[PDB]
């Protein structure tokens, strides 16, 4: 599916992106790049086939952190990240797995069309280029150097967000997750089994305890 | 309605309450008292209405631990309490709210009775005494007290699970919880946030440390 979307070269590389191993290089946009500045932005990556539970409060986090000067950085993906972009609309940025004139994924197409108008959506790759394995991978890297926290409502074992998890382990970015049932989301529950991540046990609290931390107002 | 139970004179009482405050001076017994000689013994204890989740692994915690050499410890409450009690037979012992001839509660006495038959049943009230305020906990300060483990599967806040959760941390009896949702089980999922209890986010592993914990053979 072809975005029809116009888009240029970003001027300059967040300085976010330093940390990375292999930083991108070039960087291509549509959208506010004033995004960019802000203080305080929030990852929030999870499963492309979130519970009811895990969607409820994906909503509201997206929603609440998004209205009181956060912005909400993802992978546009099915499930956890385009229904936290969707929420977050319009501070949302996200980091495409392909070139801007393409869409992925094609359901997703009307949300991340209103992204690239009202938002911000970035690509390391010019044009032409379909997403594979790699670029999912390469493209998470990106979503969690940017990000100040990462949030993953639910995820299973072996999925990206683990990977992600794992980036985000390495580049000291506090990492949180939903309460969640044995069985319902095994990739979270290893992370707060073995202390990697902190459980998110009420949204209001942890969402003004983190718009203190970046001297921000309450709610 | 009266148990029938011919119960007798517990004529040791067991070292393990004497960590309390107020150890039971005398406490009364029917069935087996060799399950007081046992080198591990589980609370299981939690909410009078537990969710079909709840109950399901309650039922394989109670029914595993009591198979591979634990004894499982509890109140004989509705709930979580009769539900382990019930999947631990006869490896069980139950700490009576009220005197011996006494079955309290009513709607428990299929079970009740099979803990007189095949477990342990103690009370610290000898004859003619229902439950009133304060013999609850009363009693739940023996279950504690006896315990070397405890495990809540669920439980709300302000309930006699959590100073009984208290009770435990005061003595150092290691605290175990089921991953609840959030807004379903504040009890445990508090104590869970606070560090002062640990989530059971593997069954079998659990169990097979545990075991092994005291020296039994892991399943």
């Amino acid at each position: 599916m072809k975005s029809h979307f116009q888009y240029s070269t970003l001027e300059n590389i967040p300085k976010a992106f330093d940390i990375l191993k292999d930083p991108p290089k070039k960087l291509y946009c549509v959208g506010d790049t004033k995004l960019l500045d802000t203080p305080l932005k929030v990852a929030i990556i999870g499963t492309r086939r979130p519970t009811p539970y895990s969607k409820q409060h994906t909503i509201t986090l997206a929603r609440e952190l998004a209205k009181n000067g956060a912005v909400i950085v993802s992978g546009g993906a099915l499930g956890v990240d385009i229904i936290a972009q969707e929420n977050a609309l319009p501070k949302t940025i996200m980091l495409s797995p392909c070139s801007l004139d393409f869409i992925y994924p094609t359901n997703n197409h009307k949300v991340i069309q209103e992204i690239a108008q009202n938002g911000l959506i970035l690509s390391e790759y010019e044009k032409d280029f379909m997403p594979i394995k790699g670029s999912f991978l390469a493209r998470n890297r990106l979503v969690i150097a940017l990000s100040d926290v990462v949030i993953i409502p639910q995820a299973d074992l072996k999925s990206g967000s683990m990977s992600s998890a794992r980036l985000a382990q390495k580049y000291q970015k506090p990492l949180f997750v939903l309460p969640q049932r044995l069985n319902e989301s095994d990739g979270t529950n290893e992370l707060l089994e073995k202390g990697q991540a902190q459980g998110i046990f009420n949204i209001q609290n942890f969402i003004n305890t983190l718009l203190k931390d970046y001297h921000l107002k309450e709610m």
